[PDB]
């Protein structure tokens, strides 16, 4: 048991595809050992929890996950139970010398505008010891308040071609034989999401035979 979506997780911000833009900006982050708060906006399954836990990986390095978590913003017990949670991470100081802890805040569009200011808030008590990413998938729906104290980063749709290549990389290393019309079938499934693609490749990768479109829609049809 193995995870292809973890194993073949961009460990560094290089291994991020379609976002060069965001990427190239982000990487200048890291020369510089520091990052202000962040706001990653764009459509599901573009790469936002991805780019955050390879700049992590960067700025850290082997042991980033001392001083890295990952929330949803939308709970379903109130901004008050993730205000506590998140209170709990930054009490304790960065772990090995680390400048700073990370939370990832997924989901923070979700917030009711007061949700927000109360988020707000946290996110101002805790500046100096935790950085915060917080995703979304609308800009114009996050607070001004917040979006003033945020660098901003606007994820794309990844282009067929990037998850194409991709793909074929992954191939390549596990040893799947795949067809061309295989791969398309692939890439259609997909719907843009690299998760479910690469979900959709383990499963009829582990049938064990060269891998073509009937392969893809069996392994779908018993999603
Ligand atoms: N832009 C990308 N470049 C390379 N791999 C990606 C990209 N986006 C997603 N993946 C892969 O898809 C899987 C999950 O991506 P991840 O970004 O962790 O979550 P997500 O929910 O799909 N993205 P998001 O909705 O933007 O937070 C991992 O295998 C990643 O390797
Ligand atoms: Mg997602």
């Amino acid at each position: 048991f193995e995870i292809w979506v973890e194993k073949y997780r961009p460990r560094t911000l290089d291994e991020v595809v379609g976002q060069d833009e965001v990427i190239q900006r982000l990487k200048g982050y890291v020369e510089r050992k520091n990052i202000p708060h962040l706001l990653f906006s764009g459509p599901p399954g573009t790469g936002k929890t991805a780019t955050a836990i390879a700049l992590a990986r960067d700025l850290f390095g082997e042991n980033w996950r001392d001083n890295f978590i990952e929330m949803n913003a939308s709970d379903e017990r109130g901004i008050d139970v993730v205000r506590h949670k998140i209170k709990e991470f930054a009490r304790t100081a960065p772990i090995g010398g680390a400048p700073f802890k990370i939370i990832f805040l997924d989901e923070a569009d979700a917030l009711t505008a007061d949700a927000q200011a109360a988020l707000r808030r946290t996110m101002e008590m805790y500046s100096k010891s935790c950085r915060f990413i917080l995703s979304c998938n609308y800009v114009s729906r996050i607070i001004e308040p917040i979006q003033s104290r945020c660098a901003v980063f606007r994820f794309k749709p990844v282009p067929k071609e990037a998850m194409k290549k991709r793909l074929l990389e992954i191939c390549e290393k596990e040893g799947v034989k795949i067809t061309e019309d295989g791969l398309e079938a692939l890439i259609y499934i997909s719907g843009g999401d690299f998760r479910k693609a690469i979900n959709a490749l383990q499963g009829a990768a582990a049938i064990g035979e060269v891998v073509d479109a009937d392969t893809i829609y069996q392994i779908t049809a018993t999603a």
